[PDB]
């Protein structure tokens, strides 16, 4: 039939927004009711089981020599609180909102257009050792669970965000991304972050190369969509001359 402009449309009850991850009771009432994802314990840091040259004035910029390394600059960089460079620090998240998509579950949105290279949000969880990991892949695993939230931050620290984390670990995969990880030392500390790889236009699905899943021994059909999609995400080698 012939469509037309839609009448104004205001909801009965009043709806979930970004803050009320931050409220429990109305997040509880929202997730009943399917317009917002399960529970999970929302934290602000991972939980355990350098001097630059610029001059005092973009203070901390692109030469900046700690950005440079992947350091964040401490409490007395020349700078001051004017220094670029301790966004995990602030938690100077970009502007995102949870979304619920068509076969992937929930997913993230950019809510204004993030330019290349933007810091999007620290992946926070659970820090776990080799034997936990190796539990929890079991635990897992027996009880069916449909999505995986794990990361590895170094070679014997896996994060894992199943329990407790915040909305970045509502990112999805895709075969043609625009976000990566970056893993950045703070304080000493080595934390990973997301960040965009191009210009990421308001209301875009933010995506990345899920690398824990595409490497894995089994596999599931991919939803991502892109134009070259490989079909499926896991049970993928990386590149290698054999013999
Ligand atoms: N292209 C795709 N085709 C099929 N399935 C996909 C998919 N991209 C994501 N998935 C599902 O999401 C899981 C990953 C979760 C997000 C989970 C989120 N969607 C949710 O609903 O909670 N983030 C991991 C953060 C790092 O550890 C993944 O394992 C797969 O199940
Ligand atoms: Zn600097
Ligand atoms: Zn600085
Ligand atoms: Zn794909």
């Amino acid at each position: 039939g012939e469509t037309s402009v839609p009448p104004g449309s205001a909801l009965v009850g009043p709806s979930c927004v970004m803050d009320d991850f931050r409220d429990p009771q109305r997040w509880k009432e929202c997730a009943k009711q399917g317009k917002m994802p399960c529970y999970f314990d929302l934290i602000e840091e991972n939980v355990y089981l350098m001097q630059c040259e610029c001059t005092p004035l973009i203070a901390c910029g692109e030469d900046c020599l700690n950005r440079l390394l992947m350091i964040e600059c401490s409490s007395r960089c020349p700078n001051g609180d004017y220094c670029s460079n301790r966004r995990f620090q602030r938690k100077q998240h970009a502007d995102v909102e949870v979304i619920l998509t068509e076969k992937k579950g929930w997913g993230l949105r950019a809510a204004k257009d993030l330019p290349s290279n933007t810091f999007v949000l620290e992946y926070c969880g659970e820090v776990l050792d080799h034997k936990e990991f190796k539990a929890r892949v079991k635990e897992y695993a027996r009880n069916k669970n449909i999505h995986y939230y794990f990361m590895a931050l170094k070679n014997d620290e896996i994060i894992d965000a199943t329990q407790k984390g915040n909305c970045s670990r509502f990112m999805n995969h895709s075969c043609e991304p625009n976000c990566e990880t970056q893993k950045w030392t703070v304080n000493g500390q080595l934390r990973v972050g997301f960040f965009t790889t191009k210009l990421v236009p308001s209301g875009s699905e933010l995506t990345f190369d899920y690398q824990f899943q595409r490497y894995g021994k089994e596999a599931q059909k991919c939803f991502c969509g892109s134009a070259n999609c490989r079909g499926y995400l896991g049970g993928e080698n990386r590149v290698s001359i054999r013999a």
